[PDB]
């Protein structure tokens, strides 16, 4: 079960995105950080091990204006 | 260049530890949870692209009193 989430600030977005993930309380299995090229862009991929954490992330980050997949 | 830090809240230590890491700009590139029981306490283990970043993500997780390896 995984989310990709498109960021512009990967250490900031991934500060964001964690806070959220607590706030929620939503359990995560691994975080990895994906970029195409060197610098703060990037694309965050979050592992879950159920299906309902991932639908939580995705209405979570969703109603904070991160675009997810 | 992997890190291991001990929580005892995985869902807010997560967070906490990535607030550390934005406030001292260090990107990672992976961050996986362990546990050893389902239940709050377990490990992070973070992945770094440089030696430098492990260095100064473990300095500064000190300092806010994480036990690391
Ligand atoms: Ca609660
Ligand atoms: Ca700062």
């Amino acid at each position: 079960h995984d989310l990709y989430v498109d960021v512009l600030d990967k250490v900031g977005a991934l500060a964001h995105v964690t806070s959220i993930l607590a706030r929620e309380e939503i359990s995560i299995t691994n975080l990895q950080i994906l970029e195409a090229r060197e610098g703060l862009l990037g694309v965050l991929r979050i592992s879950f091990q159920r299906e309902e954490d991932r639908m939580k992330a995705k209405l979570a980050l969703g109603e904070e204006k991160y675009q997810t997949y």
